[PDB]
């Protein structure tokens, strides 16, 4: 156990209704963080992708200077219930400008209004769209999927489904993903209260997203359960030391490595879940630099 990062420690010490109110409170939090540490200017265009489960709003981010030859498709976190393209703008704008990549940020359908596995399907369909469009942006058709938390779950599942769905994926970027809804890990037991993402909330999220308790063992909910990880896309797996989801993330990175998948596994010490959408922490930019350096090695 390394000491908490000082800024994280202060943030947690200063920490202090309806579904709609809760969603609004989550959005207001993101806004305050962006007011504290403004995002870089970036050109964007909004659109909508026709998926097998309905229209899905997207936002395309165009870098000042294009330096990376694959589109990124980014799925935001928020427990499958909260978040949108605006809440994750601070992260995505930085990924775009720092990597020098076009990024497609995805506004997938939220639970409980949409249930598992609807967002998985949507996220596959958007990735497929991106692969098809890529040549017309002067890019390679293989995409890089990315996501934080619940979004990292989606990125991991899309990656596992990709060969079966004829979807070319060059890499997967998993930021403190949720990967195993079945097993308790030491981290999930020991950091379950007081570090922003809590047990009670994870349980509640599961109740909104899943159709029944049996869905926890479904491979499209718990990608960590998949016994054959050979041939999956190169993986960057970023974890936070004091995150209940830490151990499942690191174990999945170990499993990928042992299955011959090129894998970079980075734990940010003293950090908490969510830190890559919390620009008050310099570790957010360090992790984005890790993304750029990992992606340099893909081609
Ligand atoms: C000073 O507190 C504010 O009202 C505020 C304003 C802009 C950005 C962030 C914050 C903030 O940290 O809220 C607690
Ligand atoms: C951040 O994502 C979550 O907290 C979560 C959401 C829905 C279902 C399950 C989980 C979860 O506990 O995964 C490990």
């Amino acid at each position: 156990h390394m000491p908490l990062d000082p800024r994280v420690e202060q943030f947690l010490a200063q920490m202090p209704l309806s579904l709609a109110e809760a969603r609004q409170q989550f959005k207001q939090g993101a806004l305050l963080l962006d007011q504290m540490v403004p995002p870089p200017p970036v050109d964007t265009e909004d659109g909508t992708v026709v998926t097998t489960h309905g229209p899905v709003r997207i936002r395309r981010y165009i870098p000042d200077r294009l330096r990376f030859s694959h589109p990124l498709v980014f799925y935001h976190g928020g427990g499958f219930v909260f978040g949108d393209i605006d809440t994750h703008h601070g992260l995505v704008a930085r990924l775009c400008q720092t990597v020098g990549a076009t990024v497609i940020s995805v506004d997938y359908s939220l639970a409980p209004e949409a249930k598992f596995p609807v967002p998985v399907a949507e996220c596959i369909d958007v990735a497929r769209w991106a692969a098809h469009e890529a040549p017309g942006w002067g890019l390679k058709p293989s995409i890089v999927v990315a996501g934080d938390s619940a979004g990292g779950n989606l990125a991991a599942v899309v990656s596992q489904r990709a060969k079966d769905e004829s979807l070319p994926i060059a890499a997967q970027l998993l930021f403190y993903p949720a990967l195993d809804m079945v097993h308790e890990t030491p981290s999930k037991r020991d950091f379950a209260r007081g570090y922003l993402l809590e047990a009670d909330a994870m349980q509640w999220f599961g109740e909104q997203y899943l159709r029944t308790p049996d869905d926890v063992s479904h491979p499209w909910a718990s990608p960590a359960l998949s016994p054959d990880l050979t041939g999956l896309p190169p993986a960057l797996v970023i974890t936070a030391e004091y995150d209940p989801l830490r151990d499942e993330g690191e174990a999945y990175a170990e499993a990928l490595r042992a299955a011959g998948v090129p894998t970079e596994q980075i734990r940010f010490d003293g950090m908490i879940h969510g830190f890559m959408t919390m620009p008050i922490f310099p570790q957010m930019e360090a992790a984005i630099e890790a993304v750029a350096r990992f992606l340099e090695r893909i081609d």
